[PDB]
């Protein structure tokens, strides 16, 4: 009579753990949510094929309304799972749900994946040295999200680099892709002029980690917001102040411009 | 012709991924270190166990100082894996590797595994508010090292929580616990006197995150300073205000004193 809240990793159904798929496999039902994140590599048939169970996937109304309603009445009598991409914790609203849990006298355990805030470190970019991490979000109507521009200019400030989830719009098949960040980035340093991101403002992309072969881009906006970063799902960084090594990294696997390997200490 | 750089996962045997696993299976040779972290809800026995293949285990100088003469020379002709606790490419310096196949014409790809920086969101704070990150390390002789009290700082005043890895001597099996880290901060703000860390501020502690049962603690460092945390490894987090939401889970999960709720946010 327990819940388990199992993440599924960045990319396949291979990126869960082995002690997330034992577990999993011996769950009496099986829930699921794909509106938090993409995992680009796989398929609700794929992932139900090797957990060996079928799976009812919630929406964010059924879990952010009625996660309680649907999924912890189950779990008083059974061993429930709860799957969700990469980790289900990170960048999520989440771990809330436990609490539910638990006043409604359900215990709940944690099982971790990899996730995109530790993938990271395929950028060569210094993990230690990330600041505050925000979301691109898509404008709405009249409301133009713009706070994840102060977050940039806050780490900058402080030589610490910045961490960008990008919007997704699940239900729409919505995937914010590198590209319409740096365009809406622009559009933001249009109207606060802080000089915090332009033309030449070095950038770092990675599309699709937890493939084998993920996308790895460095350089300046003006050169790589055109450029063809392959399928979702997308996250952009902003660096801070590089260490040589970091600088290194981004032009031999990164494919910067040589240009970068000339750090201003 | 192909290395493989595999994370082993946060606690034990199981917490590598299924494509890791399968992928380490089928490596002719397989290479792990040990030396930036322990695998302490397990044993090299029991990794190598699992993945079937024999393990040899390299120093921090055979990594540092011969990678090339040792792993890359067999990545050669055959596939070889090099395995890391949590997730590859997270420890500074492991990055550089990349480059070094790269220089020695070997393709490297990047299995991930869950790592303690994403592991964190189990205390209920949200990973967009982590800032920049540090080690508390152990003073000795004339050297007192104390940046990772400045970090702690310039994080608090902006309203961000600070991850403190704990000082560990991998080869003496040595951990610091979060209860010597304590001590040291508060030895540290006897010295600076920057009220950045006192009798009444308020910690969170998590030990041996990746197990089911792992230990979450929150509360003031003169109430958890003498508590027994269990067995390592031990990882203390400095969180800056708190999001209403973020108390709630530290009180009804981390068993939090109710105080939090009006004091820290
Ligand atoms: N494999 C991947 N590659 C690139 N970006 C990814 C990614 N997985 C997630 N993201 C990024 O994170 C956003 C979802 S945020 C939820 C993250 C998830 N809990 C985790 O642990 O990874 C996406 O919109 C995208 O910008």
């Amino acid at each position: 009579m327990v819940l388990y809240f199992i993440g599924l990793g960045l990319y396949d159904e291979r990126d869960i753990t082995v002690k997330g798929l034992e577990i999993a496999k011996k769950c009496d039902y099986v829930f699921a949510e794909f509106y938090t994140s993409l995992m680009a590599g796989t398929t609700l048939g794929r992932i139900q094929k090797l957990i060996g169970k079928e799976i009812r996937v919630l929406s964010r109304e059924d879990v952010e309304l009625n996660f309680e309603n649907i999924v912890l009445p189950l779990a008083k009598e059974n061993d429930v799972a709860f799957l969700t991409p990469g980790d289900p914790l990170v960048a999520t609203t989440h771990a809330e749900l436990r609490i539910r849990a638990k006043r409604a006298g359900v215990e709940s355990y944690v099982i971790h994946a990899p996730s995109i805030y530790s993938a990271v470190g395929i950028t060569g970019l210094h993990i230690y040295k990330f600041g505050k991490s925000a979301t691109v979000a898509y404008p709405e109507g009249n409301w133009f999200p713009t706070s994840y521009y102060d977050v940039i200019k806050e780490n900058a400030e402080r030589g610490l680099h910045t961490l960008l989830f990008l919007d997704i719009k699940a239900e729409k098949r919505m995937y914010m892709t590198a590209n319409e960040a740096m365009e809406l980035l622009l559009k933001v340093e249009d109207m606060k002029k802080g000089g915090v991101f332009t033309d030449d403002t070095l950038v770092v992309v990675l599309a699709r980690a937890g493939s084998l072969n993920p996308t790895i881009r460095a350089g300046m906006v003006k050169d790589l917001i055109r450029e063809d970063f392959g399928d979702p799902p997308h996250i952009l960084i902003v660096p801070g102040k590089l260490h040589i090594v970091e600088a290194e990294y981004l032009v031999e696997i990164a494919g910067a411009p040589r240009e970068i390997l000339r750090v201003n200490v």
